[PDB]
């Protein structure tokens, strides 16, 4: 048996199921989701280079601390990957989540002070940006064009050999807090792969489920939809229930099992374990915050945590409705009444609601806007919850990405009025602030940089009053310890479907008629 409960079926795939499995993979190819072998080989080469830079880095530190040559050559140091790349389900151009593990005499200070300069001196490295203040400290860069998100963990051992595995829970003892967090992603990815009956079947099924979720716009953790890890664990759970199936069957059965699931019963890939640390483990019977989780997807590595903390009543409802819809499509696919492409039809978010909320973050520099827009976006789920409590609002559906604009205002007064939400007729251009700021590094108008998020409003059966929700949200954002009242502002507006700007419809997409 795989997983905690008995399988639904152990039968081999039928001939028809095998044929639909080939058709599924053909549609994933049709969607161009597989990178070329050349790009795959380039990723292996980049990871091999990072492993050599890691050994060089650890050796340099060891020698600077007066270790002898022999011991400095034994200190080791190892690169790991996790996330989509490690799971083997990543699209062309995707980032590699990467972790460097080092022995106890190499510190997080050496990471940013010693390894960072070593990367900057490589001709293959571009777009290098260190972010030591993040929740998980990180160094971001491209190596030969491959995007790397590099995090760091120091172990309490004198040597990190090339064959080190991170599964033993005791490896967490004596490790600093941020290093324990940096180890979790790799420990989680490895366990998921170990807990499914057939890794090849799991990967194809996850690729389809992930693409479906992105096409339906229910793939963003920050606003309360499941993220990559959460979708991966959901697919893994279904794989456990069909240990002898092919990917077509996993996908076809996935939707109904999960929208009929007895929420909030958790998705667990294995029993929750205890460990040698003194840290909280997910437990609704001890912690009220864990009891409030609506669709808990629990990570299997000690210490277990819920990967879907952010889900609200609204996003729970959207997720379930999307699964109901997909289950009925999959039913038709598996009797050959519809092609697989029918499952991947894009959302109609900007066609389906009569009333939207626009939430705009604005700033006077692109660099300030990037952090401020991120902050405002991260608070949307709290606005969603308060909007639900408005008697007239049944559901507040957040879209899963923001839209960047730049206004080239003619005066400081006009720029102030644009940033505060008195954007009348002032012209703007659609842009990408992240690309602008990065271009500036690699290098009278008063520009205002804005990022707008959208919430679709489902109103109760029988003008809307959102005064308190709006006031509460402004105050929550402006409590940010980095909020700068000379640079940043935020405003909410009501927007009818007919008033949606052209930006929200992709190139060649017709507006609602």
């Amino acid at each position: 048996q795989w997983g905690i409960t008995p399988p639904i079926s152990t039968a081999p795939a039928t001939e028809q199921e095998n044929a639909l499995n080939t058709a599924l993979i053909n549609e994933l190819k049709n969607q161009n989701l597989f990178e070329s072998p050349a790009e795959s080989e380039k990723r292996v080469k980049v990871l091999d280079e990072l492993q050599q830079i890691t050994t060089e880095f650890v050796k340099k530190v060891s020698l600077a601390k007066h270790m002898n040559e022999k011991m400095a050559n034994e200190a080791g140091g190892k690169i790991f990957t996790y996330g989509s790349y490690r799971l083997g389900v990543y699209g062309p151009g995707s980032d590699i989540d990467t972790l460097v593990v080092v022995p106890k005499h190499v510190s997080r200070d050496n990471f940013f002070q010693d390894l960072e300069p070593m990367l900057r001196e490589r001709e293959e490295v571009t777009d290098l940006a260190a972010v030591p203040d993040a929740y998980v400290p990180i160094i971001k860069f491209k190596f030969l064009g491959i995007s790397i998100d590099l995090i760091f963990a120091r172990l309490s051992v004198p040597r990190v050999p090339r064959d080190l595995e991170l599964s033993d829970n005791n490896l967490l003892k004596g490790v600093e807090e941020r290093c324990v967090l940096s180890l979790n992603g790799t420990r989680v990815t490895d366990q998921i792969l170990q807990l499914v009956p057939n890794r090849a079947v799991f990967k194809h099924a996850l690729r389809a489920i992930k693409f479906w979720a992105q096409r339906r716009a229910i793939y963003a953790n920050v606003v309360g939809f499941p993220g990559g890890v959460a979708w991966a664990m959901m697919v893994a759970r279904i794989c456990q229930l069909y240990p002898n199936a092919v990917s077509s069957v996993i996908v076809a059965k996935f939707f109904r099992i999960l929208h009929q699931w007895n929420w909030p019963q958790p998705i667990l890939l294995k029993p929750i374990e205890d460990g040698p640390l003194q840290v909280r483990i997910w437990n609704p019977k001890l912690y009220p915050s864990d009891k409030a989780h609506r669709m808990p997807i629990i990570t299997p590595a000690y210490p277990s945590m819920c990967a879907t903390h952010n889900i609200t009543l609204s996003t729970q409802t959207i997720i379930l409705r999307e699964m109901v819809r997909a289950g009925e499509i999959a039913d038709q696919i598996m009797v050959k009444a519809l092609p697989w492409s029918a499952l991947f039809q894009k959302h109609d978010f900007f066609h389906r609601y009569k009333h939207y909320l626009t939430i705009t973050a604005a700033a006077k520099t692109a660099e300030a806007q990037l952090k401020w827009a991120g902050l405002v976006e991260s608070k949307l789920r709290h606005l969603v919850t308060r909007l639900e409590l408005v008697d007239a609002i049944a559901l507040a559906h957040p879209f899963n990405k923001g839209f960047d604009k730049v206004y080239n205002c003619s005066s400081e007064e006009e720029a102030q009025q644009v940033a505060s939400g008195v954007t009348l007729e002032v012209a703007y251009e659609s842009t990408d602030h992240e690309k602008l700021a990065n271009d500036t590094v690699n290098e009278q108008i008063f520009p205002v940089y804005t990022t707008t998020c959208y919430i679709g409003l489902e109103l109760e059966k029988k003008r809307l009053d959102i005064s308190w929700p709006t006031q509460e949200f402004y105050e929550l954002c402006k409590k940010w310890d980095k909020y700068d009242d000379t640079l940043m502002n935020v405003f909410i507006k009501n927007t009818k479907n007919t008033a949606l700007p052209d930006e929200v419809f992709e190139p060649g997409e017709e507006r609602p008629k």
